[PDB]
């Protein structure tokens, strides 16, 4: 469970995305699928692109990113109150398009790098700890909502 004050330090930097949502996301999917390129399978829409200069381009990623973010954005907003958020992304995520936890853990790891490398001035040790927290909770209540769905992950 986080504290208010670990919040604070997550709806802080997010603060700083939300002046450009979609150049975040753009940053963020791109390392995903540099870093994970398996994950890009996961997209039938776009998994045919070759190159970071194509995912630029691609206007249909740009869409993906500012749904990934506004989606993760109300999600932590809720301040770990997020029962009904999770409800349908765990349904979608576990039998429509099947994400693994583990890819789950990837963006995770995404989403901190892209912070890292943009925010110094909001992302900070604490700052990153607090976001790790927030990201680690999600997960775990992702996880026990596959499960209840019958989804491995
Ligand atoms: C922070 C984590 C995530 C959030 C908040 C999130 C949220 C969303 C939302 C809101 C949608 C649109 C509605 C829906 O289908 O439920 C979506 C679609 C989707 N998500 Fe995620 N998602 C996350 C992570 C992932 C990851 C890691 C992958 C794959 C590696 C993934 C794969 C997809 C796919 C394939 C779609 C459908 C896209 C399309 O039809 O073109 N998601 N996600």
């Amino acid at each position: 469970v986080l504290s208010e004050g670990e919040w604070q330090l997550v709806l802080h930097v997010w603060a700083k995305v939300e002046a450009d949502v979609a150049g975040h996301g753009q940053d963020i999917l791109i390392r995903l699928f540099k870093s994970h390129p398996e994950t890009l399978e996961k997209f039938d829409r776009f998994k045919h692109l070759k190159t970071e200069a194509e995912m630029k381009a691609s206007e249909d990623l740009k869409k993906a990113g500012v749904t990934v973010l506004t989606a993760l954005g109300a999600i932590l907003k809720k301040k770990g109150h997020h029962e009904a958020e999770l409800k349908p992304l765990a349904q979608s995520h576990a039998t429509k398009h099947k994400i693994p936890i583990k890819y789950l853990e990837f963006i995770s790891e995404a989403i901190i790098h892209v912070l890292h490398s943009r925010h110094p001035g909001n992302f900070g040790a604490d700052a990153q700890g607090a976001m790790n927290k927030a990201l680690e909770l999600f997960r775990k209540d992702i996880a026990a909502k596959y499960k209840e769905l019958g989804y491995q992950g």
